[PDB]
């Protein structure tokens, strides 16, 4: 009903339509893969992740009942999601046929110009991305899943309860939204510990990238990363 | 006679194996590990090949001369600092690249695809590392005076620095006079030529056990946890 519909509102409103991309820096061409990555693929690399922060954001906020969500919850679930989110959003609005990662602002980049600021997580980004569109999933049913992988669990959770009550809503909307146009469902979902998985490469990478210490990452970054660290 | 070389290489050969003493009792030169996934003993037994990796360099770093009288605040940080860069060495040498045996400092042989589980693909970096040393032969003598040397190193923190700076150099002519008693410089300078493929495995090594930390399928043991907690610049 009404979720279905403010949930794919809230979605649009937050990655570039059809007509809206921009390719000003795109070349399906790269010279040399010099060594190894530089700074300039590092600090690229620390741009395409801030270039998400804001759109995530308001994103969750135009999803029914988020902002209704205390301060210090809406915070600890959105930080825990970014690097997911981001992931998820991405590849379902990339194209794996030719190569080309689209961004959520709008930018177009070959892999190959990713290769050496991403390492080896982009390939398993790309092999998450057909394996999404082998199952070809809808706008709605996307709009939907978007939210069920942001409205789940942190650890701390003041109204653990609450945030429950809106994920069993939203998923119900999809399992009556597949069932409206369960097995199918089930592949559906079972994406998302392909997804957790990918979020370790994710972090597999910005340790060795810290590490590295080509270019710092921007603070926030610093901070999402310390926090969602078990130690 | 050159004594200091004399009393050195003691302490390494005391803290390595000796052929007749190893341990056949675990080895299988062929298993099949489901790739992609390892269970807790793989990384527990990991862990306890790296916890007892801290012992026998310690049982190692007590007969380096000078070190013993260190101010102790100074002697856990050299074997914290290079504990790590030390184990990828020493298993390196002792190893058997072209047999596919990791033989370790308590005697014991595993078949790579035994660590396939337990380690990961960081181990065949591992071999391919003993292969690039191997192909030098580097001996006995210049060997133990290495691994000393990536011991006793100008770390951040040390107490007494200086005195660390004596040692190297102490280090250094007993070293400097054995190149010369056996040519009677060169492959010192070869040898370097792979240092950056041995900071390499020391990353990578990081990064396996920052996965398992990530995992914590077992917790690490804490003195392995804080030489990775202060090993970190963050
Ligand atoms: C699973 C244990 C490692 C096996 C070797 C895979 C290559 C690697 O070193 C690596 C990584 O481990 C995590 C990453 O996010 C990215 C990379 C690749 C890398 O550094 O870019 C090129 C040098």
């Amino acid at each position: 009903a009404n979720l279905l519909t403010s949930l794919v509102r809230a979605h649009l409103d937050s990655g570039p339509s059809t007509a809206k991309l921009d390719y000003s820096k795109f070349q399906e061409l790269v010279l040399p893969h010099f060594g190894k990555e530089d700074a300039g693929d590092v600090q690229q690399f620390y741009d395409l992740l801030s270039g998400s922060l804001e759109v995530i954001r308001k994103w969750a906020e135009k999803i029914p009942g988020f902002a209704e969500l205390s301060p210090a919850d809406q915070d600890l679930l959105l930080e825990s999601a970014f690097l997911e989110l981001f992931i998820l959003r991405l590849a379902y609005r990339s194209k794996p046929g030719e190569g080309k990662l689209i961004f959520c602002s709008g930018l177009v980049l070959h892999r190959l110009q990713c290769a050496r600021g991403f390492g080896d997580w982009i390939d398993s980004i790309l092999a998450f991305s057909r394996s999404l569109h082998s199952l070809l999933v809808d706008v709605p049913a996307f709009a939907c899943l978007s939210a069920l992988v942001l409205i789940t669990d942190r650890h701390g959770l003041q109204e653990p309860r609450r945030v429950e009550e809106l994920q069993n809503r939203i998923a119900s909307c999809l399992k009556e939204h597949v069932a409206a146009v369960a097995s199918c469902l089930s592949r559906l979902l079972g994406k998302l510990p392909e997804l957790r998985t990918l979020c370790t490469q994710g972090l597999q990478r910005i340790f060795y990238l810290k590490l590295e210490d080509l270019v710092p990452p921007p603070p926030i970054i610093d901070k999402i990363f310390m926090d969602t660290l078990p130690f």
